[PDB]
C-alpha cells in the first residue's frame, strides 16, 4: 500500500509518542526512554539533542538532550536512548519529558493481513520534522521479523508500527526500493532488553 | 534461447545497477550495497576492489572498496557485499557510489513462459557486459531456471523481467535449449537482504 499522509496536529496521541532525531525517528517506550534503531544511534552521542513530536517549526514538546545509548545484543536493529528527564527548552506541559509525552504499549501479537500506520519523519532532507502517517497490511510476522506492506522513506528509519488500536508491533527499519517495509517484532527477548533498560 | 548481444550503452539504466569483479558480476540493491554468489565472494575479502558499470575501453562509474562480506545462511548462493561509500577512483557523478548506480526494484514475481535478461560478463577477456534472453521455464520455491544461454562469468548477474525489474540472481547453468539457474527472492531472502543492506 501507498497511503501517506501529514500529520495536522501532532500534540495529540499517538503522535504524542514520536520523537524526532536529525534525519530518522524513534518512540516513546517508559519513563525518559525511547527506541530507534543502531543504524540511528551510531551517529549520536551523549548529549546531543531530541525533540519531541515537533510540527515542523510550528510547536514540539520539548527538546531533550541523550543521558544514555544501550544497544540490543543481538541481531536485530533496535537500541535504547535514555534523555535526561528535564528538557533544554520545555514543551507546552513544562520542562519535564514524561508530561509531554505518551508511551506506547505492546499489542498482544500481530498477524498478515491486519492494518498497520507507521509513524515517523520520513523526509531526510526535505519536509524537516513534518509527521506523516502511512498505512497498509502485514505481510507476514515471524519470530523478530514483521513486514508490512506501507510506503515509508530513509527518515523513517526507528518508526513505531502501531495496530489498528495504536498498539505497538514492530519498530521499523528498511523498506525495499522504490513494496515491503520490514520491522523488528517484539520478542520476549526483546523485550525483556528493553525493560531491563527503561530509566528507574 | 541463445541470444547474447553485446551490451552498447553501459552507463545508462538499467546497465547503471550492474557491477564487475575480476571474472564474475555483481548487482546494486540498495546503499553501498551489491549481491554476488557466495562462491563469487568466497574469492574476495574485504579490501578488494570492484568496478561499477565498466564499459569496454577505460569508462567506468567508479572502483569501491569492499567493506563486508555477508553471505546468506541457507542453501542458496547469494552474497551481500558493502562498500565503502566513498570511491577509491571517482566516477563520472563523483566519489559517492550511491550516485554513481541505480538499485534494482524486485519485480512482483515471475512466471514460465515470460521472457528475462541475464546481465553480466559472460567473456573474461577489457570488461565487456552482455545481455542474454530467454523464457522463464519454472519457478519453485527459492529456484528459478530460465532457458538463456550463460557462461561462468555470469556468475553474480542479474535476471530481470521486461520491465528491468529483478526475478533473481543467476548462480548456475548446464553445460541452445539448455536451462540455467538462478535463486528467488523469497520472502525469506529479501528479509535477510533487507537487514544486510547498509544503512
Amino acid at each position: 500500500e501507498n497511503n501517506v499522509t501529514k500529520v495536522k496536529d501532532t500534540n495529540i496521541f499517538p503522535y504524542t509518542g514520536v520523537v524526532a532525531f536529525k534525519s530518522a525517528t524513534g518512540f516513546v517506550v517508559g519513563k525518559n526512554t525511547i527506541l530507534t534503531n543502531k543504524h540511528v544511534s551510531k551517529n549520536y552521542k551523549v548529549g546531543d539533542r531530541i525533540t519531541a513530536h515537533p510540527n515542523s517549526d510550528k510547536g514540539n514538546g520539548g527538546i531533550y538532550s541523550i543521558k544514555k545509548i544501550i544497544n540490543y545484543p543481538g541481531k536485530e536493529d533496535v537500541s535504547v536512548i535514555q534523555v535526561e528527564e528535564r528538557a533544554i527548552e520545555r514543551g507546552p506541559k513544562g520542562f519535564n519529558f514524561n508530561d509531554n509525552v505518551t508511551p506506547f504499549k505492546y499489542a498482544a501479537g500481530a498477524k498478515a493481513g491486519e492494518r498497520i500506520k507507521v509513524i515517523g519523519y520520513p523526509h531526510p532532507y526535505k519536509n524537516k520534522y513534518v509527521l506523516y502517517e502511512s498505512t497498509g497490511p502485514v505481510m507476514s510476522v515471524e519470530g523478530s521479523s514483521i513486514v508490512y506492506s506501507a510506503h515509508t522513506e530513509s527518515g523513517n528509519s526507528g518508526s513505531p508500527v502501531l495496530n489498528s488500536n495504536n498498539e505497538l508491533v514492530g519498530i521499523h527499519f528498511a523498506s525495499d526500493v522504490k513494496r515491503n517495509a520490514y520491522g523488528v517484532y517484539f520478542t520476549p527477548e526483546i523485550k525483556k532488553f528493553i525493560a531491563e533498560n527503561i530509566d528507574k
